[PDB]
């Protein structure tokens, strides 16, 4: 595959809590989570709509939905806090009209059948 | 008049340390920005677009100047920046944009200061 786009996303509020890395492949957009210093068990994943965090997490505002699918499902963080687990989501643009580059990733408290307990901004990483 | 279907980012300076931040528009002739900048030294900064959003090591980790194929910014005695200029090619969407990359502060106008990623402010 050439000639890929990669995005890289710190979960650094309100800590540190690790980064993502995101890979639009064409089938694919690939995401190897490599989080820390998180509460056991599953968590909604959800993209976004503002990259804004001057609030801390609540500035990322509601869950990205540009069609009317921001919805990467639920990650489980492992009993160490940690989570290295991938997923590949199916319709998860990082570049061109409906990107998720310059928008957020936030980790939810409750899973998917809510609190925002990390977020970060998605960003190129070259 | 009325500009309709505006692209709005917002940048905020908070590595290593919180210096504000600022506010890209991108109109019709040009790309505005709004500086709101704080705890600076004062004198004139160089200001500048790098390619990479990555900020693991710090500022550095932000790599070279980008290449979309700003000049300097005064900050006062209160250490404060809230000047507005506007930058004729800066694109904030498309191939060459700079939503997701990022904005350093360099103390020597035209080490890294003050850097920040480029978002949607949406």
């Amino acid at each position: 595959f050439f000639n890929v786009v990669t995005a890289i996303c710190q979960l650094d509020k309100p800590h540190d809590y690790g980064y993502a890395i995101f890979t639009q492949l064409p089938d694919c957009t690939e995401i190897q989570f490599h989080l820390k210093n998180l509460p056991p068990g599953k968590h909604g994943c959800h993209i976004h709509k503002s990259g804004d965090r001057r609030n801390g997490c609540t500035s990322m505002g509601p869950h990205f939905n540009p069609f009317n699918l921001g919805d990467l499902g639920n990650i489980v963080v492992n009993n160490n806090g940690e989570c290295n687990e991938i997923i590949c989501v199916k319709y998860l643009p990082l570049t061109g009209s409906n990107q998720i580059i310059g928008r957020g990733l936030v980790i939810h408290e409750k899973e998917d059948d809510g609190d925002r307990i990390a977020c970060g901004i998605i960003a190129y990483l070259n």
